[PDB]
């Protein structure tokens, strides 16, 4: 199957678009939407969206992503072929799930030729529907990448900057996601669990406990979470509306 | 077929897990969501809309529904065998849309057992994407739930107070659901057609018609609905916002 | 295939009974969602969205469209039978759709046939649940519209009016449509192609370039769009959003 | 959903090429295998064959037959449009099958069109693969057969004499097919309730019963059958066996 | 899914015929010919088959098998409820495949009840078309057998005797199969794996190898086979045709 | 898509055995068979079925073929990927098909790595079953032949001699096919189409022409046929008979 990640929104034609041009290429295509909710343009959520779909999709997988503000521009639109497959813009959005991806090639895709296997012409603004979805609806069939695109060097993609760094004892660290329940999730993994988490900027210490329910109702916590990654959260409340932060924001955080 | 239920949100990773994670036990297993913007936690809601699903749903039809503040604590998983199948967290969720099945029997869902099909650690925040989600996809291929888990008594699941209370012959309904136009659904049901409902609340005549186009714009209406219960809307306005009235509140009602 | 676009919203369970309705009609249709968050009661606004997906979908399929603020008065339920189908009410839902559509047949849906083929009551404020979802579901496998249905006049149904017109040098055009980026969306198409926007009512003048990164983040533009229609967007901003503008209104536009 | 029936043989890569060449146009259509093993170039046993398969298939349903001894002369290839198609060579294949459709239009496929949609050339000796298998592919997937066809008169279509003709009290019915178990049936329908058949070619007097066991073993008898048409037969053996008839032979027939 | 196991024949409509009547019942269920083959009304053979596909099928799966020589008679029409499904007329078929299914119910079909889902006549002479079939397709959507069937002893349903009786040292197999090759299969499973097989009837002596190709072409020997039965081959030959047996038959082996 | 070719023969358990076995690793595969009836262990025939589907199949299919008289010996199971994929024993049945493929690289199939995705030992006697079956529905669903094999040269593996010899202009073909017809195919291809062809060995003058009825019922002779192979037939009558020639015959032709 084909999983979708797109900032497109939802008041709108886009999704659909993409969707029944897909289905053009291959009308049997089983397509997941992911979300297309993305906060528009945002690369580094898109990535962390895809990494955590990516964790818990079955091997062979296609995964079409697309946060896309340089549309139209000189980036250039990639396919990665490896455990599963990543089809998306260069611009760093690969970043994430590459962490969980055993990489064989990566290509980029041709314009020319993917017009075509679709027969429609490549708008400047709308490159989902034109070549991204198209791409992934003839992976998900069988074609294989190099059929519509050129082989490139693997480490010549965009990376995004993603790891923390720590001074001394104090981890400095930042805001990868805020979820819809306005729970906080920060890009700090593989850290050994701690009895207690501080935030500094905030003078507040906090239980380092398995779940929400754990905590009184209004409390805030700290949290292994399910993505493997350190929480931040308030038992049925929003932790990012009391320590007011956003995507992208730093936090010191102590780890006792 | 399974049909989807949450409060998870659409901009997030969490509903795309849930559905790789159920494809990847059953790859072909048909989804069909409903909605994952039920007000976060807010069980009484998540429960009037599996009701309404269920009682236009196919025989055999499995409903996930995942509405869960208390994840990974004390509170059971269940599964509800009958006329169709309800898979969800014992928090009186499944109240409603059980009044549209034949129940055959209840199950209470044996991690250790779940975890053994799926081959991946349960979290602790997410059940839907490690239990719930699952255990849908095993019933859906044909799994007896007795594979994993142990029958329960029907009576010893959680359930919500739902019923409406009448002093004399005003009614004391509660408002159990507003959708995206702002129509609010009073907990009243079979009940002999009024000409007029008057919110005694709100020192209000309202005249009782079958469709929002029977009075002007901007007027305010009863009518028998499209969900069984009585509801109460503005002909292209919001009762809600009218009445200024939210999911819980309880109205004093009189049917002339 | 079928596709899927109503004004019903997220939040609610309205989708899921259209959806498991249709299935019970048609247990393996293919249905699509193309969006359910269109402006209340938006006529023009579903209308486009619908046109869009029309003009990529392959030929053959089936489109269901509910924006209905009169479900349940006298206005009519139609079918368009062309190398595409629309199931829509007849209130000009199918204005914008039609225009890439070579129009076959038209009927008019009787209700009493096509509870014969659903089986329930039909009731008076949710037509998409009971006749609407059916009716593209029956279509979709096979069914003849006559079966369920009379034949009556192409042009007796209703049609929007969204043509613009042009006094001197200016060009009155109307929004048809804005995204979730906030991107502005005029009613004109098959124009030549422009050097500069401007819009009058703002003494603007904008430049026409192909994608919004060709000038700097926060600088409105014009551009050829990907729908064929001009379109008036803030480089990662919302151009709505400034202009104020909403869907409806009527811009006096120059093309330099 | 396609239904085959064809005379091609099992042992050889013809049904294959059929249904890869159906999928090529129509990639998800749902194709069911009827027969393929029908007596070389009999039109009448194929006819049979499509008739009782045609009964219980749902409406909508997308029939293709090929018993085609004519292909690549003068015949026309048909498409017969009702409540359920027929996608035939115009032989008289159709015969029996029309008995339970209700006709609403007739084609004639238009070969240059045909090749429109399918991309390769058309051979002389192989149509089920290069005119028949698509057209079934192209209407099942949506496409109308005035696409790739054009109207011609219902009674204009070659036709079987099917009819039996009876002298007297003897009926002269003929062996319309013969199945694996040597069960013989004869073109006789609609006929009261007899007690004992007697086979005045054979001198045999044989009893009319509800089914087979309801003599010894190796005894024949006549039954209702299960098609609607008078069936001889010999309990656990078989009945052409012995009668040594073929389809076709016409048997003078006596009901007592 | 839902497998196929009968001896209809490949000649004719019957197949197809239960085929389009499932469907109907349940549009979306894959099908799964097993073999339509199977020497007219041997049970054994029919329930050697089962055997073997329930073996390697998914847990979940439904086998519907119709030998069925007493169809129309007083024989019962039942479904085994376990591991994985059996829809069989209650003469014994059901005898080996019951070896590898962990029973929970078994269900004697309700004929009134069944025509209640189906909306047709239930022939006397073809229940494969009429019941089996229907039931299979009704378990394979999710409907309980016990809403078309009435419980019935797990013990009281024909058994077939397979199992194979021992003079002294010597074994008195029976031939339970014979497939395409020629290849026999006898009723001989966990012994110990011997050196030589001697078979007594024919004074043979017979090396016991890995496969076929062990031997030179036109050589006989004797294997562990692929169903975990003994079985006697002629290497690119008919060890059928050469020691002259049928299935049923009985010869004297002497393990070495 | 996956397409089988097998010898494996139609009553008995062994097709049904490796879908389901199949369907056990990838549940939603859609499998078309081609035939299972080629002549027992006949690799030429086997190879020429396959050359025939693999023309006309969609870019992305995946071939198994399985006629394996060596089955269980050192012969290699391979994967050929290219434009489509073959599965096949190592023993020239890719001969033919390979003509049709673009191929990209070729693997040999390593037990052990598949017993890894099967859970299930693999036999001796039933590799389809156990290794060329499994890795098909792999392959379908994405994952590459590298993870259960290693590259070799596709100049390693074994083919067969099937170049047409001609001695001047006597041509010396070979019987490379012979359908349920009787039809004889020689494999000669891509010759000036002649006027005559005369078989010097039977001494026979035959007028080449496009179709069979071009000529009296029972008269033979030689056309293109519908696989760009020279056709011999007689009209509704049996080449193979009259000639009484069989697969792997030579005979000496002359074109005129
Ligand atoms: N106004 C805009 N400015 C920049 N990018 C935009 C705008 N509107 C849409 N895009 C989109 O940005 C998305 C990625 O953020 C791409 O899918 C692209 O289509
Ligand atoms: N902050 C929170 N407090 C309580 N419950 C939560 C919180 N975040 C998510 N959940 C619940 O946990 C599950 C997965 O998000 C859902 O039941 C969801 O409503
Ligand atoms: N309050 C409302 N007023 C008018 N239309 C509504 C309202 N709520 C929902 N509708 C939508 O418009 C149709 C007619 O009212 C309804 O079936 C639904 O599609
Ligand atoms: N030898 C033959 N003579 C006549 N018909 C044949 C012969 N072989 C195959 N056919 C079948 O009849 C059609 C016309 O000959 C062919 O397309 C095929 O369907
Ligand atoms: N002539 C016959 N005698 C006995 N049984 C028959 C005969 N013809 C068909 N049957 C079939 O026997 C099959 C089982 O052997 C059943 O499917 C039943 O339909
Ligand atoms: N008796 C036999 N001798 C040689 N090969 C056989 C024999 N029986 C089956 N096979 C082959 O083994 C595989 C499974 O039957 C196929 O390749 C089949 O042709």
């Amino acid at each position: 199957m084909i999983t979708l990640t797109t900032d497109f929104g939802l008041k709108g034609p886009y999704v659909g678009e993409m969707k029944v041009a897909m289905l053009r290429i291959n009308p049997n295509a089983k397509i997941v939407d992911v979300t297309h909710s993305v906060t528009r343009h945002s690369i580094l959520e898109g990535s962390f969206v895809m990494e955590q779909v990516v964790k818990y999709s079955p091997k062979g997988t296609v995964h079409v992503g697309v946060i896309d503000p340089g549309v139209g521009t000189e980036r250039r639109a990639i396919v990665i072929e490896g455990d599963q497959y990543l089809v998306v813009p260069d611009n760093g959005l690969a970043t994430l799930p590459l962490k969980h991806i055993k990489v064989k090639s990566v290509y980029e895709i041709i314009p020319d030729k993917i017009r075509k296997f679709t027969g429609w012409e490549i708008s400047s603004t709308f490159h989902g529907r034109d070549i991204f979805g198209p791409a992934g609806a003839l992976i998900e069939k069988g074609i294989h990448p190099e059929e519509f695109g050129r082989e490139i060097p693997v480490d010549s993609i965009v990376k995004l900057n993603v790891e923390p760094r720590k001074e001394g004892d104090v981890w400095i660290l930042k805001v990868i996601y805020i979820d819809d329940f306005g729970n906080v999730i920060l890009n700090l993994e593989n850290y050994e669990k701690p009895r207690t988490v501080e935030l500094l900027d905030f003078n507040l210490r906090l239980p380092y406990l398995e779940t929400y329910g754990l905590v009184e109702k209004g409390e805030m916590l700290a949290l292994p979470g399910s993505h493997d990654y350190l929480e931040i959260a308030v038992n049925m409340g929003s932790a990012a509306e009391r320590l007011n932060v956003k995507v992208g924001d730093e936090l010191r955080v102590r780890l006792l």
